[PDB]
């Protein structure tokens, strides 16, 4: 069931075309628990959602084939020559929240929402990755063997809060700050404990730090999302019903 062969990076699958992989002793103690954690994970069919194609279960050899996305992640996009319109902006944002709001549906918690995990294809339509195996935890454990500027303030210092649907809704908020600052919060300023004091004082990415033109609409939607009140937070499927329209009558 979803088994490759290495005789079937970037990969040229034998059959199946284009693809994404990922690659110690062999554990045959967890090889069917890996098995069936790919096969959950590979449930997850969105259009918006990156697919998990296959894994290579060998001996000695473990690894994770995604589909391809061409012009590779979000902050790469933004970090371009060529300046993106305020209509992608809009159309990436209504991808994301789609997106967001079917792991939701779902029962899969993020956790590490953020621009590096947003994919993008040829025609500038995105998909959401876990490219930090947040939401494997069988395959997260073999990675570990012998940015925290999306990360929501309940989880900052406090390792054992479990995480939320309105954890992921604050790591939204900043990607929207991101997506029309063209850059990375907080100057880049490595993530200390002034920072993360400050984050969990009050402190939220600068709104006149973005130059070029963010509506007043996606303003009040990325300040809603990074309340410091996780009850405060609007959901996605709530994100959605107000953006749809929006997207559609001034951004499109
Ligand atoms: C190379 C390379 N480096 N990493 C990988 N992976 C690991 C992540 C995998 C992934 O994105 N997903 N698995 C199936 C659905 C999707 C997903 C998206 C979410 F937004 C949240 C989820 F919980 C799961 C793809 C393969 O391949």
């Amino acid at each position: 069931v979803i088994k490759m062969k290495s005789s079937d990076s970037l990969a040229f699958h034998r059959t199946q075309g284009l693809m994404i992989m990922k690659t110690g002793p062999n554990c045959i103690e967890h090889n069917e628990a890996l098995l069936e954690e790919a096969k959950m994970m590979n449930r997850l069919r969105h259009s918006r959602v990156v697919k998990l194609l296959g894994v290579i279960i060998e001996e000695g050899k473990y690894s994770l084939v995604m589909e391809y996305m061409e012009k590779g992640n979000l902050m790469h996009v933004l970090k371009a020559e060529m300046s993106t319109p305020l209509s992608v902006k809009g159309r990436i944002i209504l991808e994301i929240i789609e997106g967001m709001a079917y792991l939701h549906g779902k029962g899969v918690i993020h956790k590490d929402l953020k621009p590096e995990n947003i994919l993008v294809d040829n025609d500038f339509h995105i998909k959401i990755a876990d490219l930090g195996l947040a939401s494997f935890k069988m395959w997260s454990k073999l990675n570990n063997e012998e940015t925290l500027y999306y990360m929501a303030p309940e989880h900052l210092n406090d390792v054992n809060a479990k995480p939320t649907e309105k954890s992921d809704v604050y790591s939204f908020a900043v990607v929207l700050w991101a997506i029309f600052a063209n850059k990375e919060p907080y100057e880049n300023a490595i993530a200390e404990q002034q920072l993360i004091m400050a984050i969990k004082s009050g402190n939220r990415p600068d709104v006149d730090d973005i130059t070029e033109y963010c509506p007043r609409e996606i303003i009040s939607l990325m300040k809603l999302c990074w309340e410091a009140n996780p009850e405060a937070r609007p959901t996605f499927p709530g994100i959605e019903e107000k953006f749809r329209p929006f997207y559609l009558s001034q951004l499109e």
